[PDB]
């Protein structure tokens, strides 16, 4: 069963501020896409100390960015901690309606939408770019889950029977149509240097076809 949630009206009012504001520097989104897969990256290492077999389900601790032009996506991909259905489908919201906020007013003083992950909330930046975003988890705790929204104030969660992806995290841009430069190798590269140089896992950038 699929089922489907609202966000909370903050999320869903940051958003589509998110979708019809006006701004240029849209290319941000990816090292705050980066740089959750970093801290993810950071959290399982830092677990694995004191319980070894946290690493079981995948010794390898690496970022891959994939794009495919015939899908439209670009793909972040990373072997990190993964997120639980509790994840999902609450605690994240519940921390991210403070920052929500944070991030509103400090944009009614003239701070700008780049600054967005120093409020925690950078995930949302995927909608600069996303029509849709699809992200595929598997945490050590739990079971495999796809979440996707499109915004419009609802999300969906189901467990996912796919490829089993072992432990970390699968964020799938859909790309806006106007948005397919993210999809060139030229573009990526700039960007992962411009952005995300000093990142301490290796960042493979996959090419077509
Ligand atoms: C906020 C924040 C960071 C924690 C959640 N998270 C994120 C950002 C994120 C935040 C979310 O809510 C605030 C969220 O749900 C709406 C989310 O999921 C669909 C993601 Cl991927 N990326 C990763 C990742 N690659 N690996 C593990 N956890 C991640």
């Amino acid at each position: 069963e699929v089922e489907t949630f609202a966000f909370q009206a903050e999320i869903a009012q940051l958003m589509s501020l998110i979708i019809n504001t006006f701004y240029s520097n849209k290319e941000i989104f990816l090292r705050e896409l980066i740089s959750n897969s970093s801290d993810a990256l950071d959290k399982i290492r830092y677990e694995s100390l004191t319980d070894p077999s946290k690493l079981d389900s995948g010794k390898e601790l690496h970022i891959n960015l994939i794009p495919n032009k015939q899908d439209r996506t670009l793909t972040i991909v990373d072997t990190g901690i993964g997120m639980t259905k509790a994840d999902l489908i609450n605690n994240l919201g519940t921390i991210a309606k403070s920052g929500t906020k944070a991030f509103m007013e400090a944009l009614q003083a003239g701070a700008d939408i780049s600054m967005i992950g120093q409020f925690g909330v950078g995930f949302y930046s995927a909608y600069l770019v996303a029509e849709k975003v699809t992200v595929i988890t598997k945490h050590n705790d739990d079971e495999q889950y796809a979440w996707e929204s499109s915004a419009g104030g609802s999300f969906t969660v189901r467990t996912d029977t796919g490829e089993p992806m072992g432990r970390g995290t699968k964020v799938i841009l859909h790309l806006k149509e106007d948005q397919t430069e993210y999809l060139e190798e030229r573009r990526i590269k700039e960007i992962v240097k411009k952005h995300s140089q000093f990142i301490g896992y290796p960042i493979t950038l996959f090419v077509e076809k």
